[PDB]
């Protein structure tokens, strides 16, 4: 239950920790689960797009096991819910990047580590497009780094703390 | 690829397509055509061209929905849509019939400031695609003379893009 | 002068440390007083129900106080005040939940844990309703334990930084 | 109850009704009956019946402010019921003397997609109460022909909920 | 390329770090530069009026350069980007407060406490205003205090775990 | 000045001078002129008087843009504070020839809930200055009878202010 950022409060409970993308959900690959403390990150950060990915995908998981009604698609509901679900700067900065031609995220593809022999995952961020195509890992090379040593300071204090 | 020694660069891809089912999907195959799909079964494409369907001077949208509708999800998108544009009353409507169409008359007399960009700029909106020159977007023209809206059936329309929610949303929040 | 969720900036030095609901502003109770570092979170937290009615109340007071003129309502005060006082999708979401028949807050209750002995405070959170009535706590049993264990790690967390 | 050894859990209940002088308070009675009240003097009753209070095929809205209104904030809480639902002109009032009402017509010929909709579902949101089958709120009817809005006094009309401010602050949300 | 405030991801890592406004940008004043981890706070904080108005120069700055369109003023750029750039919320509350009477920031100046010989800075608050002037240090005094604190608190817990 | 002995209070002042090439930027003199500019050329003064300038009992706007306009961006922020002010039709307009003008008939009988009052409030809003009894805003009368929006030139208009884009966008915000 360490999750605030889904719709109803069970989901955390049933997977053993974390949360999991099945094959279906998935293009070109099978099941994948991330950690519960990266996903748990979704809770107070108000601005990644992969998190709000995430909550259409476990709204729409909850609009089909919870309506018993013909699954047609109430417009309304969904109308209605947008404005709870989505973070519409989100939406409006990438459409702001591309009118601008400044690479954006056009919700596709997701670039996360995984450290080595634990399988410590960050939480995947949003892989930029431009001029019709993606852009090299040589580009953001930086970023990724960046990622690399949060992470790896987090487990450093971790293991600091828990010595104390 | 180890970051740091130890950290494995891993990617991931979602498939949005199994979101059919609650909400609608945009998804383009040229720069005249973009879908809108709904569920498994229908959805309207957005056209562009130089010739027309409708040969009225006037739009009886109101009268769609006074004689009972053909499908309110369609009724609601087409709708939006049209509220999204700035207004001027420089489109057509048919709805006659299960085959509903309205068309949109992309005219100007210096062209900054017409409803008709409007249209081009929702048009755009709505299905990003790659939008693939970085001019201001304000006060822009295209080649083609009309838009058409049509219902159409459930295939292909799927080429430079995916099927992806954004779009719709996009404008909801607008 | 730790709280910033408030409206004006004098709230925090006159009550000795915390925020205070004084009788009147409870049901069935007399008063009650959380900890300043709890109340403090309410100052970045944007999900939660119990901060946006703890600004609405603080909004009140400032608006009888302040305004000399005749306690009408201005309706015009209100419709152009919310915007700025109230998550309009903590609404949504509960409205949201009530309609997929999922338990939601109602904003009426809120539990929170007390540490025997010292007095420390959760910051309360709703306690959810379904089909006409609460539910126990026995549904939400890992919530709560969740919240006391997130209590317990606080509390020797500070204990190693303060002893380092 | 001690958690973990240590930590009691203990509960707080917020009354609400101290916000009454800055903002309306929705409180409802049963299915038939919502209230809105007002500091403490006044409010209005929102109820569902099988008859009519109002004679009229017509509202005469503009003309209760064009007459020096009753009760700025009472045409202010109407008005704002009225612009929530989406429009069709399904509504007759009155506003003659202080005894201010509007009457709807909830008349459908299929009911989904008509504004006696709209009218029971900002009815319903006004008020969640507790909200008592789980089947889309989107297309719903009701057995009720009319809803009446009309001045009150400042009586009872809370069981099965406590005043709270919510109602109509979703409603400016929206 | 820590800063995810910005519109562009460039900008990071032209300066070595932090953030700088040029003297134009200023007035009566020569180039001042932030530290890269105050600046940072404006990535997670959604309630600084300072924060904003960093903003907007950023998007200013891009626009200028990456328009090479006649510089007229898009207005429908404007129009749209705003929602995306900007915290309505706090400009609603800075206009309730002047409403109520109430101190409030006009979003004109900025106070910031710099430890020194090491040049450490917080992030700027505004200074507020009411009945036509600006507030004395008097008044906020306790303010101007717990910023110093939680930066020696900072330090300190920084030391501490650098140490471990 | 040395806080817990080793910080010192320094002090930043923003020039929001700069931002001129992409919001537009409100600056007062005094209570009755407010200044909204425009790049480093052109702007609209809002003024408060007891004379008129215009002598029609009507609003000739939509033909501003019929008439190829004098400039998209000074039409967009009049219609803007137009759109803004709740309504009544209590305007007269000109917009002949480059000079474009605008006047509000600020005429009331009690004056609560006039637009005349609309338009005092959005004035004011627009160009919060210092804004220097703590009544309430909400129902609020001034001794102008006019309101006037008029082109002007790029001189002074700074005083008890410098220029600030909030303004205009707290109005986009609404
Ligand atoms: C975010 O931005 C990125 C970058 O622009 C977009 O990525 C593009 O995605 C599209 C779709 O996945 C790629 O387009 C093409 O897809 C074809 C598959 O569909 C075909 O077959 C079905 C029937 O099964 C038909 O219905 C359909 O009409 C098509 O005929 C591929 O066959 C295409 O292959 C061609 O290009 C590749 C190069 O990538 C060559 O190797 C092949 O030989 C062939 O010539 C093609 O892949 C498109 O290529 C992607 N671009 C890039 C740069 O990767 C994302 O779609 C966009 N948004 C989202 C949500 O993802
Ligand atoms: C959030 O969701 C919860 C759960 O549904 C709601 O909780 C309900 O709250 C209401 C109101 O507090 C409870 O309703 C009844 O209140 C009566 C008190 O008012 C009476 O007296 C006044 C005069 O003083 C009259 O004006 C008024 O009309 C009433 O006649 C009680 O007397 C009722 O008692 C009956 O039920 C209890 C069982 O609880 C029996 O023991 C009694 O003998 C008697 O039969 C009753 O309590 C309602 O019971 C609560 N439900 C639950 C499950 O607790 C919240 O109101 C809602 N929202 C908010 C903001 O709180
Ligand atoms: C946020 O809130 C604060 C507090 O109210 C506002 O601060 C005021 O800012 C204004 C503008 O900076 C100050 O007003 C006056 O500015 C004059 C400069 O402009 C003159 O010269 C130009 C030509 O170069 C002309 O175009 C223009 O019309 C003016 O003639 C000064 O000359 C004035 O000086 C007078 O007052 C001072 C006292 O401060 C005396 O010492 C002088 O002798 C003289 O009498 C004056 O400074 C105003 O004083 C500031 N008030 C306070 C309390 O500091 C902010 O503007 C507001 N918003 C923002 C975004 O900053
Ligand atoms: C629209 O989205 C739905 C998903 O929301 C897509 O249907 C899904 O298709 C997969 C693969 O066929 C089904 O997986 C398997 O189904 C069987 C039977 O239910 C089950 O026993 C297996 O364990 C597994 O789950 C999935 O259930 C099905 N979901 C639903 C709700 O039907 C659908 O294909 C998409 N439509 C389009 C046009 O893409
Ligand atoms: C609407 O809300 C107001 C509160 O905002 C309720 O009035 C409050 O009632 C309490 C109890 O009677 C008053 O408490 C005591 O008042 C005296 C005199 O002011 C004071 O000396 C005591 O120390 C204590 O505060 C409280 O002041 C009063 N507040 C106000 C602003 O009047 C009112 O009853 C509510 N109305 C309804 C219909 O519920
Ligand atoms: C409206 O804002 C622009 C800034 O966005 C103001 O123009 C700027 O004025 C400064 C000082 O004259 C220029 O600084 C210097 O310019 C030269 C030549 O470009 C350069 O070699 C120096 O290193 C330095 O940057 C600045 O470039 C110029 N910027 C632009 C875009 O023109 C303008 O004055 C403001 N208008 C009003 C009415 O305040
Ligand atoms: C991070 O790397 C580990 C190690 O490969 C992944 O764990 C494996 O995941 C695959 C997925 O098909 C399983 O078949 C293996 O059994 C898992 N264990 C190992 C040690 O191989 C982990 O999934 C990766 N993280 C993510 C999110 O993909
Ligand atoms: C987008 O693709 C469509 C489909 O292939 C192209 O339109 C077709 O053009 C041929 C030749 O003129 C006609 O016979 C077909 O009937 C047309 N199909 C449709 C659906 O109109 C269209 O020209 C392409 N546009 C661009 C910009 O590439
Ligand atoms: C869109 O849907 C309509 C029906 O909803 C289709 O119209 C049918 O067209 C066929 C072929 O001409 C006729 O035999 C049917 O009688 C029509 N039905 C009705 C009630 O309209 C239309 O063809 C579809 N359009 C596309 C492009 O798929
Ligand atoms: C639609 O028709 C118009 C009018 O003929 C086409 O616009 C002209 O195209 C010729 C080339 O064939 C150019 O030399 C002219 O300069 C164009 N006119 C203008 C005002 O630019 C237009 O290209 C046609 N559109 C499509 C999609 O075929
Ligand atoms: C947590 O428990 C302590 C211990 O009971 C509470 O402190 C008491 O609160 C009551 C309230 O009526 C006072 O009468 C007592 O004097 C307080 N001291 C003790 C030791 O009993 C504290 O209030 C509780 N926390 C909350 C928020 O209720
Ligand atoms: C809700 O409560 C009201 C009030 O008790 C009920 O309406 C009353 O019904 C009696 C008997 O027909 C009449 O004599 C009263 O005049 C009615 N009062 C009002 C205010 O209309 C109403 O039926 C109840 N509704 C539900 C669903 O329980
Ligand atoms: C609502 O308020 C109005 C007045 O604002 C009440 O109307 C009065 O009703 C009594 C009884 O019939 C008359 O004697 C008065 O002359 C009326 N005054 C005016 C000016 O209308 C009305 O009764 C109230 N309704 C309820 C249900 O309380
Ligand atoms: C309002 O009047 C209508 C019409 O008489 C009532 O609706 C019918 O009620 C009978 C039972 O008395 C049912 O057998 C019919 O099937 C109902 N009609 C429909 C279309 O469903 C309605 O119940 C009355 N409403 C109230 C609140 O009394
Ligand atoms: C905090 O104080 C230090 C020490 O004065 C400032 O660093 C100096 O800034 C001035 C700015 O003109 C430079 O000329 C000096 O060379 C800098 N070094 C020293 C040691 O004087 C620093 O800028 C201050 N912080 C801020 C944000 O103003
Ligand atoms: C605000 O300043 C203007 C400009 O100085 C004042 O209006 C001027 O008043 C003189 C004397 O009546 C006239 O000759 C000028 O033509 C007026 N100028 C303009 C632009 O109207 C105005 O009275 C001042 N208002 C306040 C409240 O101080
Ligand atoms: C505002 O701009 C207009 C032009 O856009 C100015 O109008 C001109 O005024 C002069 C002086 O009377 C005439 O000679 C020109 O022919 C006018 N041009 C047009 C096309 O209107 C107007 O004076 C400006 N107003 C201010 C106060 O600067
Ligand atoms: C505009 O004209 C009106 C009408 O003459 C002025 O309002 C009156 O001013 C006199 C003083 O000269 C007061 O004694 C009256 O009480 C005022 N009338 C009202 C209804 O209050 C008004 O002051 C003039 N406005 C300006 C800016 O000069």
């Amino acid at each position: 239950g360490t999750f605030t950022w889904t719709l109803s409060d069970s989901e955390g409970k049933d997977t053993p920790g974390g949360y999991c993308l099945t094959r279906w959900m998935l293009i070109e690959a099978e099941l994948k689960c991330f950690g519960n403390t990266a996903v748990a990150k979704c809770n107070e950060k108000h601005d990644e797009e992969f998190c709000d990915m995430l909550r259409l995908f476990d709204f729409n998981k909850q609009a089909i096991q919870r309506l018993k009604a013909p699954a047609q698609m109430s417009i309304q509901l969904i109308n209605k819910a947008v404005n709870a679900l989505i973070n519409d700067q989100l939406i409006m900065k990438n459409h702001l990047r591309d009118i601008m031609c400044i690479p954006y995220c056009n919700y596709s593809k997701y670039w996360y580590l995984n450290h080595t022999t634990t399988g410590r995952t960050s939480l995947p961020k949003c892989w930029l497009v431009s001029n019709g195509s993606y852009l090299n890992e040589t580009h953001f090379s930086d970023d990724i780094e960046q990622q690399a040593d949060n992470m790896i300071t987090e487990m450093l204090q971790k293991e600091y703390m828990e010595r104390q």
